[PDB]
């Protein structure tokens, strides 16, 4: 598959709808996210494409290689690590994204996963307790959606 | 992924959770649907994992093979022709399903892809008209899901 999307649904008011395309040798990730607060939310490929218990079910980041978490500009990091995305004043966050570890195809398809937008910042990894090393501190998940095929 | 898990919703009151397996070169498919009207109700795997427009997003019937729409047990069947499942007068389906055409890994994997459930039963191919071997008469499409990776 050379595209794929994903609709974040949740308990509150955020939803979205996220866009993925391989291209070159790369993966293209775009799209926007409402309803959230003003500033920076983690932004993450789960490992599961569970949503039997909500969000929850989706499990941790999706984790191949054995690494602890990290920003996406890491060589340590998850390969699920998008690191942030930021919303503005009116709770709109633009997502530009471009990973180099995440593919639509193999061993680092993210293809029926789980993409799932925090409910605060990312520490990429730097918080110093065990839990930074894990999820960066990002806390709830506010929507998630299992990442689809797409036409 | 030898486990899959789809989670159906729609506008309706219509709700369920599948659970799919591999064994052999089949995909054992288990779960229940609530909320549906006693009778039967077809059930299809639709080839894109698209819920950016509910259900219709979704596309056609999974036919990488292109083939016509059938039951089943047909020879000339979709992949993605999963027949009906069948409501009892509480609107609760059981599902229970072991099929030889679905995959849950190569080419033709349902991963990624939207499982669907019908408003009315699906005739597989026989009930004579031209909207019979393209969907069998299911009808509206009342929840569907996006099939994960399951742990
Ligand atoms: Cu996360
Ligand atoms: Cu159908
Ligand atoms: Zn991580
Ligand atoms: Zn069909």
């Amino acid at each position: 598959a050379t595209k794929a999307v994903c609709v974040l649904k949740g308990d509150g008011p955020v939803q979205g709808t996220i866009h993925f395309e391989a291209k070159g040798d790369t993966v293209v990730v775009t799209g926007s996210i409402t309803g959230l607060t003003e500033g920076d939310h983690g932004f993450h490929v789960h490992q599961f494409g569970d949503n039997t218990q909500g969000c929850t079910s989706a499990g941790p980041h999706f984790n191949p290689l054995s690494k602890k978490h990290g920003g996406p500009k890491d060589e340590e990091r998850h390969v699920g690590d998008l690191g942030n995305v930021t919303a503005d004043k009116n709770g709109v966050a633009i997502v530009d994204i471009v990973d180099p570890l995440i593919s639509l195809s193999g061993e680092y398809s993210i293809i029926g996963r789980t993409m799932v937008v925090h409910e605060k910042p990312d520490d990429l990894g730097r918080g110093g307790n065990e839990e930074s090393t894990k999820t960066g501190n990002a806390g709830s998940r506010l929507a998630c959606g299992v990442i689809g095929i797409a036409k």
